[PDB]
């Protein structure tokens, strides 16, 4: 409470520290007028532990995917500060692909084959396309291993963690269908040329709000606004360029608005039906 905490939900946090100092370097001092004297960085494996964090005030801020940002404000543990735009995208969609010689052409062809998710916490990987699978009324049940088999009739998932591991494991022939976000596909960590090549997607998601800055439930209302003043005025400044490019390549951040909470909202309740039908 004069120490501002900036975190994320993360699998690989040795790598994502140098994503988040930045930035809170840049913060720190300039929230000194709201008591802030010093940042820390914070992060957590999951949703439910970084809800946890939040919770208990061991949090203050997290920048995540939008699907990720709603787990954690259904638990009541935070709440929206400001849509972010990363790589100059506001939005972003899941996509489903295949190999090219799969049999798949649609996402209704998806029974009886697996798929290829990442982890709970993610919204691309996991969320959305399973929020698809459920309005389409395509049953997906978890599988224990890749020698495990969907019930004839249903799909079934199985959760790979990275994204690369999911065009991987799609690329090898050990899972029919992958996700990831259209954004992932062109990005060629996620989704290498080698295996792009040989894939073709069969389904596209609407699209969602990428990613929102949340705040803890209970942050002192003076170190929320001045926080918001702050990062709204950081993707003008200059002297903070490097940060913001480090900071997940945020290109933009805006205040919420009537039709962010209505997207917010509306994926919210697509998370919460998620969350309730697994
Ligand atoms: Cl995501
Ligand atoms: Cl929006």
């Amino acid at each position: 409470s004069s120490v501002l905490v900036l975190g994320r939900i993360s699998d690989d946090p040795a790598s994502h520290y140098e994503q988040l100092k930045p930035l809170l370097d840049y913060v720190v001092p300039r929230m000194r007028e709201v008591g802030i004297r010093r940042g820390e960085i914070l992060m957590a494996p999951d949703a439910r532990q970084m809800s946890s964090y939040l919770r208990r005030g061991r949090v203050d801020w997290v920048s995540e995917t939008t699907g990720a940002a709603m787990l954690l404000e259904q638990r009541g543990s935070a709440h929206p500060l400001l849509m972010t735009e990363r790589g100059g995208l506001r939005d972003f969609h899941t996509l489903f692909f295949v190999r090219r010689d799969s049999p798949i052409h649609s996402l209704s062809q998806l029974r009886g084959h697996t798929l290829a998710l990442q982890n709970a916490s993610s919204t691309s990987g996991y969320l959305l396309p399973m929020l698809e699978l459920l309005r389409n009324g395509i049953a997906c049940d978890v599988l224990l291993s890749a020698d495990d088999t969907p019930a004839r009739g249903s799909a079934g998932y199985l959760m790979v963690g990275s994204k690369l591991n999911v065009a991987a494991f799609v690329h090898k022939h050990l899972i029919d269908v992958g996700a990831l976000s259209n954004v992932d596909w062109d990005d060629e960590r996620h989704m290498p040329p080698v295996f792009k090549r040989d894939f073709r997607i069969v389904h596209r998601t609407a699209p969602v709000p990428r990613a929102v800055e949340m705040v803890r439930t209970g942050m002192d209302p003076a170190v929320e606004q001045r926080l918001r003043v702050v990062l709204l005025q950081a993707a003008s400044d200059p002297k903070a360029g490097p940060a913001l490019k480090r900071f997940f390549d945020t290109t933009g951040f805006r205040p919420l608005d009537p039709t962010s909470r209505r997207r917010l909202q509306e994926l919210s309740a697509g998370v919460q039906r998620v969350r309730d039908h697994v």
